[PDB]
Parts: C-alpha cells; structure tokens; sequence
C-alpha cells in the first residue's frame, strides 16, 4: 500500500511505548521500501525495510521480506556526536507459492504476530533462554 | 523456557482462528526446538521451530521458522499429498551486550508491524510498498 | 509518473465494469513497471506492464494480460486454461513533440472504440 | 467489418480534434487492411493498418503512423522529418470467448486515458 | 521528496528568468531522479538529475547534475541540432554521523557562494581567482 | 576577481547565520584559490577553494570548480586540542565550452543557486531523502 506514518503502539517489555515511523521512500534499485523514526540524527534511527518480490527466472516464488534494525546511542568518554555501539537486527522472510490464497498468506502473518506475544518467544527473545 | 502446548489464538485474515501447537522435542544435533499441530497426519502438520543460539560466532541468533503445508486430495487416491508449502523465517540477531529492553523492543516491534496496514497489504495480497 | 491504484472504469462489451489495478513495483532488471488486479490468487491476476525506454528511438511499451480460471473435474486450486494477451509498442523519434506523442495515444484510444475495431477484436471479423 | 470512413473524434492532448480516415483497401498479399487521412499528399498521411489473422493463435494487429511535414530552407514539396509510430498486437487463444476479447480491448482503451499512460506517453516519464 | 514541477525563478545574468522543470521519473537502475524543461523537443531539454546515495561505500553522496544544450539551426535544415553543451556537477559527501545543521550548512553555503561576486566572476566570465 | 573577505550571509537551516571567509592566497602549483573562516585553529576551518581553468592539450573545455569543506570539532574524553571527527565536503564542477556566452554561463550558475533553495534539494541534502 501507500507508505504512511506507521504509528506502532504498545511496544516494549512493559508494553507502554510508541514508535512513529515516517516513510523514507522506495529504493528503486531493488524495490525495498523503507521507514524510519523521527529521531533527527540519521545514524541513530530505527529502520524498517519491507520489500515484497515477484518471480524472476530463478525464484518462481513470492518473498515478502521485512527487516527492522535498532541502533543504540552511547556517548563516549568525552565527545559531542554519539556513536552506534550495538546493533539489534531482525529479519522476517515470508515465502508464498504462486497459488497461495488470501487466507493462507494472512494465516502465516497472524501466526507469527501471535508467536511473538506467546510466553515461548517472550522467553526466547527477551532473555535468550532456548526451548527447554 | 519449557516447551508446552502453545495455544495461539485469534489468527487468520478474519481474525477468528485457533492453532494449538504440541511440543515435539528439542533436536540435539543443532539445538532446534520444535512445535507441531495436533493434526494426526505427520506430513500435513503446521511446524514451528524456534532455536536460540550462542557465540561460537560472536553474536546471538534467535531464529523462528514456521511452515504451513496444504493438503489437496488428487484425482482419485486416499492419502492427501503436500501441494504447496508456505514458509516463513525470522532470524533475530542481538549483540553480546544487548539489554532486556533492547531485545524485547525488536520482538514487539516485529509483532506490531505484522498487524499494521503496511504488512497486511504486503503479505496477504503481495502488493509491494 | 508515480504508480498508484489505476481504477479503470467502464470496461467490457456491455460497458459497465471496473478493474482496480494495484501497483506491483518496478522491475529493476529491465525497467518494466507492473500493475495487477486485487484478486488474491497470484496466478489469476490481470497484469499490466508499462515500460518506457531510452536510446536511438523511444519505445513506450504496454502489455496487458488476462488469465481465465476454470476449475477442473474435481480439484481445489483453479488453473489457467486460456491466456488473452495484448501488446502496444509505441515508438517516438528523439525529436517528437508533446502533441505528436499525445496524438498517437489518443488516436489508438479512439480506434479501439470505433466500430471497425469492436468488430475486429470482439468478433475476429477481418476488415 | 466493412471498411468505412472511421471518423475518430475527440483526439489530442487538449481533447478537441478530429481525424477522418478514408478506407484504402485490403492488401491481398498479407491481409492487411488500411486507412488513411484525407490529406491529399500521400507521403504526409496518417496511416492505420488493422489486420486480424488466423492459425495456432489469433493475432489482431493494429498499427498507426503519423508523419510530420516540415518545409525545408527553400523548397516546394514538404518532406517527412519525423515519424511517430505505434503498434498494438493482440493475441487471443483459439478458445477465447467474446467477453475475454472485448475485455482486453476495453482495458487497453482505458489505460491509454488513465493518468499513468498520459504521463508515460505524452511526456515520456517512466513509471 | 516527491518529484514535482520545480519552478525555479529569477535565474540568468540579468536576474529575470524562469525555468519550470517537469518530473521525468526515477531511473531504477541507479536511483537517479530526473527533471526536464517543458520544451517539447527532447534533445534540447534542460536536464537536472538529483540522486542521493547510501553506504554500500561508507559515506553519503547527494549528487546533482544540471545540463543545458543549445540549439542552433544549421545552413539549411529543419531539425535544430545540439551545438554546445554546458554541464555542471555538484557532489556532496556527508559522513554517516552528519547532523541536519551540518548538511544544511554546506547546501546554503554553496547556494550563497554562487551568488557572491567571487563566483559570478569566475563562472560568468571565466576569470580565475 | 580579487580575493576579498567574502561575507556570506543568511546561511543555515533556520536561515540566520553568517560566515566570513578571509582570503588565503592562490596556490601557484595548480591555480587553486582559497578562502577560510576566521576561526583561529587551522584544522577547524571552513575551507572554500574556487579554481577556474583553461584548455590544455587534453581538455579543450573550461572548468570552474568550487569545493567547500566543513570540519566539525569534538573534544574527546579528556584532552585540550579538539580533533576533526567528521568532514562534510561538497564539490561543484562547472564545464563550459569554448564558445559559451555570458548568459549561458550565468544561467547555469543561477540555476544551481536556485535548485539549492528549492524544496526538492532542501529535502535531498538536509534530510537525505532521495527523489520520490
């Protein structure tokens, strides 16, 4: 759809956060859309890059691909420009066959949007405890 | 945590579905946990394979893979086969100094992009941005 | 221009149809834009692929395509039986003005509503 | 159908033009019909050449062509400076119905009036 | 931003000119946007091609190129040809930590050197410093 | 012309800045003039280097070339001499043919001096949004 200010609400471990994502234009070299936080230092921006795809002569298979990215700013021992210490990526690559219906693609989306709120993945992502 | 019956509720395009996932044991050769639907034909099972990792690597990788096979009975048979295969793949990657609220932000950001009207239009209908 | 939902109205032999075409992104390997119907089975989609070009001669090239779905004698996924293509390849010289290019467009958009080409396309009667 | 004076109305970028096309006979060597403007210099004529075909696949094929006259630096016969072609090659399978062929025609006759192709043909802006 | 009709006003040596630039679409092979004059002969068009970039590289490059062809009808013809070709080229380069007021200073410095009496004498008349 | 104190006025994103540029002499090895800010630490100076050119046996084409440069000072975690953290360049290379008139060269100058105040390049330079 048309890129707009995606106002993601109720994020965070406690559950009371906001994250407005202003649109930052579609990259024409690879079709990758972009979003970014309104924080006005463009190395310290929460980036989100959705990019759907189409079958070429080598794939024959859709790939909706979402990448978020969260840099963390830490001012050093005497400076004025905060640098990027850590970098907390993520990556979601869906893959739907050329005959996939609407309710087979909107099931994998809302399954993954409900595993990430289940107590099995708020314990394997927040605290890095493996499945045991 | 301990693997249990993950009862995922309110799934689907309409929003009224359920999916119980019984635990199917941790693979010891690569640390990959597993979950599966209670549908008692084990080629037609909704699989979910979470697997966190450790630096061998110098970087964590929480990695979740879901998978949905679709059954279609052919023109005269008795065992339905796997026609299509609708994968997904989520590979987080957190640095060795990542706090709790920097890892539980990337999780709840991705769990809120997938309900936004920008990704229920780029996944359900394959319209690009 | 910017790709948007091209809502083509008043199509069909009777003249009362609609066809919304959602944008489906520019192919970067050959510059070919794309459009597609909102019908959520991506083999059964009305595709439209405009692609202008650059030099010793311009080529605005439009391709539409209409697959038809027919469920077989017992199945669940409808297949593509027929395939009704089209192809429009303009070609304008490097000195062509605005009113020499917008004349060939509106000439072809008025031949396809003339009674000479609603009788040579709808019914395949030659001239 | 029978070739007649196709009076194409409301053409042009502004939208107030006419173009009468007198019939100019079917070429018997390749079945290509023809039309031409009443402008009585036969190198400076707006030509239109419809030609349907027969098999393993139909091809309704329309070609328009617009030469532009520019008198040189002292002469009496104006020459053909530029040449603004177009080309529409439909292709319908041997089982195509009437409403599958009259959909591709009226889709293409409505894309060429959409604001996505009056911006990619008149001004050569790509998508 | 979104490409629109950039109506550049008060140009020229005297200072009373206009130049409307209609948008001519983003080239997808290299990300280069384009603008062009409404003069309806497409070899005689004032072209302007802005193109920002991203680190592949570890450094931004906002790059603007304008171009002005001049038409001169020969000794008997009808299509005027391109005799001369007056280019320009502006390649900014901002580091990955550059703020907003460090990038909007280099822009408005260069937009004020080109109206200073040191560069309306080294560009208009080619007198060196 | 003769190098003088170029007092550039009304610069900046808000539009209320000044920048005096004292002349710093013509380099004789390549004809490159120079200007510099009056800030009396000569690594932290806003430099501006105009240099017109002439046809050699390999160019046959004028090149008025302007380069500005803005270093940013950031004192480290305990020191006394501030260092150069970032470096915000620019580069303007005109190129006029040997038959170019006065109003064909003073058009390309005042076109570029009006694109850089247009809302298409105060959005592709200040905020690095590409053309979309």
């Amino acid at each position: 759809a048309k890129l707009e200010t995606v106002t993601l609400g109720n994020i965070g471990k406690d559950g009371k956060q906001t994250l407005v994502l202003n649109p930052r234009g579609v990259n024409p070299t690879n079709g990758v859309a972009s979003l970014s936080q309104a924080g006005a230092v463009p190395a310290l921006e929460k980036r989100v890059t959705v990019s759907v795809s189409q079958p070429s002569r080598n794939r024959k298979n859709y790939k909706v691909q979402v990448k978020i990215q969260n840099p963390t700013a830490c001012t050093a021992n005497g400076s004025c420009d905060p640098s990027v210490t850590r970098q907390a990526y993520a990556d979601v690559t869906f893959s739907f066959t050329q005959y996939s219906t609407d309710e087979e693609r909107a099931f994998v989306r809302t399954e993954l949007a409900a595993l990430l709120a289940s107590p099995l993945l708020i314990d394997a992502i927040d605290q890095l405890n493996p499945a045991y």
